[PDB]
């Protein structure tokens, strides 16, 4: 079995590299440990950049997005019994962003994927990689209990922060960087309208909170929450509760709960690798970097390694330029550290750590004050947020 | 012996605010309990912003600052084998920063108070703060031997960060906020020209460095050093290597070096207190708070202060509205925690600190990375630095 690029992960990642590749000409097979119903079952991110949007059109999966999704022009941040608003189009130059959920784009992209026939082989078992620094580098898998052996030219190592890619570099050819938050986000989704028109990110003393959407009937909220805590002591009752308590009273006023359609716990992290590849194995998105949900950036970082790596293997099989591959890491790198500075500025700005002394938590509510009070303030929380230019390369 | 309103402390608080006092015909007596030659040999400060060398010229006090000071329009940062200059007037729409020795400053105060024949009192030793919440506060002291009762309307209390009027506040009265950094900048005043025309913040894996200057064939230089060292084991040479070891190579080349005329250790420290005021006493300056070095803003903040105590005086005495004092504190507050957060920032982003982690110490190269790269991100350094605007009261 022989394919150009071989892909491990089908999430959304795996499934846009997979698109724009077969569009381009390039053959590509993708092999994922779960089902199509189990990655289906992951609600995740609501929040894409211009650029992840420009994308999905580039590999033609934007029919349902452009129907769909919400496109925000602001977004609200309420600290010390106050809600400000910051215009991100008026402060970035016009960009905006938009909200669609990532269920939805991993369900556009395995629909498109289906019917252009490309190969994907989900259930695919104990997947390892083999001969990452030779000219014929190839994968083994096992399919209903028998090894399959896959030749390719190059590996793309779209398996999430717990996939086999990173595993298979030398320990020591890597640089791992890495911050632990003691807190995590309880997350509900509803089938209630959201609150608001536009997101509300809450520093509240009690914890964080925020309340988002995913269409006009659809809700998504989060709450700060303790490590220690289980998703199983939390019933639907208690986190509208908390939530409520968590938000200025006349947001909480208006607030239309219900049953919850889903709920979990997830917890905080940042998490950066150098470099992102080896030989002929080239790592994205969560398989090289974990940023903190606050920023809305994971899985828009996801798209512009896409966007990198696709560009090059293009110029590789297109243009003969092979050589152009090495710079894969350094183009990505750039990008990936202003993000992550980004996502931490917002997570140490609006959550409540543990043991802060009284020096501390005035800092950080002068830092809201600071930044939502001037001009130059709002422009780099804006700028941030609806994501800074992916770079062109060569 | 009586006056109008007691000021505990020569420095350039109390100097400046007598003066202004002074001029408006509200009269007042300044109580030192050092010489006026101790006084004078403190460096300290070298920049000031536009309000400061505004509040001068009101003092008419100005004549040397307009003849020896130096206008900056500009700053340079170095950091990861680079330099970056921040064009602070353009950035910040025009505003720029002077530089004019402390020293220098506090001499023409003196000077402009002897020729005006306002008391000072220097050598009053002992002072102590009496009837505090009375409708007639008194002030004691000794002078070579006797004490002597000074009556008064009010107490300004402009007497640094050791002073005795902060003490002299019951304790249940008052919040502290403080935080203290594990390394001080050892300072060296030489008779030497500077090595460039504006200053250059310096970022080094060695820790941080300084180059600075008081007049064309006068510079001022730190280094950033642990909390350990003494100043008699850095000899001039040492202090000359270190400095050139922290510096760009281009820079260091040309540096023209010499015997120190000052060295000294300073710590680094946040320290704000609130209130700022207790009955007929309002604290004023380093008495009632403290900002690390790094942003230039201590000797600007006294100034806000007294600029702010003064019209509130004046408003007081000249038009009966006496009540308007107590909105002191909440008119300062605001521009104190702005400044000590972005000194605070300037300090966190340019020293090595102890026990660093790996991502600490990346996000800290990309906070400069993207404050210095961006134009928002520029424009918030720039009007940090010049100095937000004072408020304007009632
Ligand atoms: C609460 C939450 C909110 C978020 N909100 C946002 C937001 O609004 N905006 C935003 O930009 N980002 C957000 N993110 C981040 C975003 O969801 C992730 O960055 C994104 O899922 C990355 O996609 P990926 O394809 O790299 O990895 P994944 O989605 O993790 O997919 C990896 C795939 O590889 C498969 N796999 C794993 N191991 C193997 C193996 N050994 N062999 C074969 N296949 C394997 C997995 O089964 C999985 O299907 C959020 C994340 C969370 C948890
Ligand atoms: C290394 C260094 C660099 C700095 N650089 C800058 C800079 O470039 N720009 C800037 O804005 N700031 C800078 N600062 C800060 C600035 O020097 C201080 O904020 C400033 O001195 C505050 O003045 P002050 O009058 O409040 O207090 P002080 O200058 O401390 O004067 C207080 C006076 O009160 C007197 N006194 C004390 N106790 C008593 C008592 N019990 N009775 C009577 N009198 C008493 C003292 O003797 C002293 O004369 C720097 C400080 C340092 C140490
Ligand atoms: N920053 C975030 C904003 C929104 C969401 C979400 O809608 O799921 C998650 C993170
Ligand atoms: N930030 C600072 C800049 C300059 C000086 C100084 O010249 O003494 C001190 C601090």
């Amino acid at each position: 079995m022989k394919t150009q690029v071989a892909i491990i992960g089908a999430g959304p990642s795996g499934l846009l590299l997979g698109q724009l590749l077969h569009k381009a000409g390039i053959d590509n097979v993708i092999l994922e440990r779960q089902t199509p119903d189990y990655v289906l079952g992951r609600i995740r991110a609501g929040v894409l950049e211009q650029g992840m949007v420009d994308l999905l059109r580039e590999a033609g999966v934007d029919r349902r997005m452009a129907r769909d999704g919400l496109v925000h022009e602001g977004v609200e941040i309420a600290f010390a019994g106050q809600r400000r608003r910051i215009d991100l189009k008026r402060l970035s130059g016009g960009k905006t962003v938009t909200v669609y959920g990532q269920t939805e784009v991993t369900r556009d992209l395995m629909e498109a994927r289906e019917a252009c026939g490309a190969t994907t082989v989900y259930q695919a078992a104990e997947v390892r990689l083999h001969d990452l620094q030779g000219e014929r580098p190839y994968v083994t898998f096992e399919r209903d209990g028998e090894r399959l052996r896959l030749d390719c030219d190059y590996i793309a190592g779209c398996d999430g922060f717990h996939g086999i890619s990173r595993q298979s570099i030398p320990a020591e050819r890597l640089k791992v960087f890495e911050r632990v938050y003691p807190f995590g986000w309880l997350g509900l989704l509803a089938d209630t309208p959201p609150v608001s028109h536009e997101l509300i990110y809450a520093n509240h003393p009690r914890g964080f909170a925020l309340c988002s959407q995913r269409s006009a009937t659809r809700s998504r909220y989060y709450v700060q929450v303790p490590l220690s805590e289980k998703v199983e002591d939390w019933s639907d009752e208690r986190f509208w509760t908390e939530l409520k308590a968590r938000l200025p009273s006349e947001v909480a006023e208006k607030l239309v709960t219900g049953p919850s359609l889903e709920k979990s716990i997830a917890p905080l992290r940042s998490f950066v690798v150098e470099p992102m590849q080896h030989g002929r194995l080239f790592l994205a998105g969560d398989a090289a970097h974990i940023v903190p949900p606050t920023g809305a950036k994971g899985l828009n970082l996801a798209a512009s390694d896409v966007s990198t790596l696709y560009r090059l293997l293009l110029k590789a099989y297109r243009e003969g330029r092979g050589e152009l591959l090495e710079r894969y890491s350094a183009i990505c790198l750039r990008r990936i550290w202003k993000a992550e500075r980004f996502s931490w500025w917002m997570t140490s700005v609006l959550h409540r750590f543990p043991d802060t002394d009284a020096f501390s938590q005035r800092i950080q509510q002068t830092e809201l004050e600071y930044y939502l009070g001037s001009e130059a303030g709002l422009a780099t929380i804006a700028e941030n947020y609806v994501g800074l230019p992916y770079e062109e390369i060569e």
